[PDB]
């Protein structure tokens, strides 16, 4: 055949070719989330778009280094230092610091989330941008763990619409990774999702992350078609573009035949 036949049942992931000035990194938007609310973020509609109905706190652009690793303070005999969760013990102390005098269960203010001053104990954030595959093939995105609730979505009309990165969130709940905190309690370290991508196309990427209490954690990785893994620092892979709703040709519904 002179041409490829295309993915079966138009199953290729939609991608984009935005024509404007590319910027390195993802945009991060921050939204209010209530301390100790362990229910709101267990709903798919909230995690897909509902988060943006709460007050927007602010934003930071140009972020390439995207994993979350937030540790609450331990107010200790020798001063105040962040405590790795695995080093916390008793009621409570932090290994190497002694007993901590402060509550685990209050809000704490910090810039650790992308330099933005907020409460990482209780917040929801939305990361948007475009993933640029350097290689054609299967990419496997993963969260190593999820504390508390998160989704990852890849593709036009799944993450967001082409050339419209800055618009209000779309309603798609067809998540690439569903790390939504279960009602039942529990969940494993499905957690991963696979997308077949064609080199040189821009794939919309959305990550929505929430925490209700204390520690927050979301280690983000992707396994490339060559079997190597990129973790935390996605520089060279993620980009933003200012909205251009007028760019008629921006959406590529089927990169497998374009
Ligand atoms: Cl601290
Ligand atoms: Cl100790
Ligand atoms: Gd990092
Ligand atoms: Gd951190
Ligand atoms: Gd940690
Ligand atoms: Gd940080
Ligand atoms: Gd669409
Ligand atoms: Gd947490
Ligand atoms: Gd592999
Ligand atoms: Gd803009």
């Amino acid at each position: 055949g002179l041409v490829p036949r295309g993915s079966h049942m138009s199953g290729a992931t939609e991608a984009c070719l935005p024509a404007g000035q590319r910027k390195s990194g993802m945009n991060i938007n921050f939204y209010q989330y209530s301390l100790k609310d362990s229910s709101t973020y267990s709903n798919a509609a909230y995690m897909a778009y509902g988060y943006a109905s709460k007050t927007k706190l602010g934003s930071v652009g140009g972020q390439t280094d995207i994993s979350i690793d937030y540790n609450i303070p331990c107010v200790s005999s020798s001063g105040t230092f962040p405590c790795p969760q695995e080093d916390s013990y008793g009621n409570w102390g932090c290994k190497g610091m002694g007993a901590c005098s402060n509550s685990q269960g209050i809000a704490y203010w910090s810039t650790d989330l992308f330099g933005f001053y907020t409460t990482p104990t209780n917040v929801t954030l939305e990361m948007t941008g475009y993933f640029l595959p350097p290689q054609t093939g299967s990419y496997t995105f993963s969260f190593a763990t999820v504390d508390d609730s998160a989704i990852l979505s890849v593709g036009g009309s799944i993450a967001f619409e082409c050339c419209a990165q800055e618009q209000p969130p779309i309603t798609s709940t067809n998540f690439t990774i569903n790390g939504i905190k279960p009602w039942d309690g529990s969940l494993p370290d499905n957690i991963t999702g696979t997308v077949y991508m064609y080199a040189g196309y821009y794939y919309p990427l959305k990550v929505v992350y929430s925490n209700a209490v204390s520690w927050g954690t979301l280690p983000i990785s992707v396994e490339l078609p060559d079997g190597t893994t990129v973790s935390d620092n996605f520089e060279g892979y993620v980009y933003s573009f200012d909205d251009d709703l007028s760019q008629s040709n921006c959406t590529i519904p089927d990169p497998s035949i374009h």
